[PDB]
């Protein structure tokens, strides 16, 4: 139930910034909602899928702000500038036993999906 990358992808080059205020994980093409705080685009959507809700980060932080931090589909954006950053850093595969190492980037769209410890049950 984790939509955002695991964090074991960045390793030591973990960041808070880098996390998505809902998952957790690392941001997975993140949008950013009116109050500033970010999340993983499935995690967002799934948010909302039954109307606006009150930010939890905004809650949680103690920063709540009434209208501001309502999570709402027609004041989140996506977060390209926050995108480029993500799919910029080192990754390394989460697959216990994997030696794929590669950008983020490289990573969503050359390994996740084509991982050798996930498809070759022999392996
Ligand atoms: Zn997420
Ligand atoms: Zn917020
Ligand atoms: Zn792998």
């Amino acid at each position: 139930l984790q939509p955002g990358f695991s964090k074991t992808l960045l390793g030591t080059k973990l960041e808070a910034k880098y996390l998505c205020s809902a998952c957790r994980n690392v941001l997975r093409r993140p949008f950013q909602a009116q109050c500033g705080h970010r999340y993983c685009s499935f995690c967002l959507a799934s948010i909302l899928s039954s109307g606006p809700q009150n930010c939890a980060a905004c809650v949680h932080e103690g920063i709540y702000e009434e209208g501001i931090s309502i999570l709402e589909s027609s004041s989140a954006f996506p977060d390209n500038a926050a995108r480029r950053e993500v799919e910029s850093l080192p990754a390394v595969c989460p697959s216990d036993g994997c030696t794929w190492k590669g950008t983020l980037k490289e990573y969503e769209s050359c390994h996740e999906g084509r991982c050798p410890l996930m498809l070759l049950e022999h392996h």
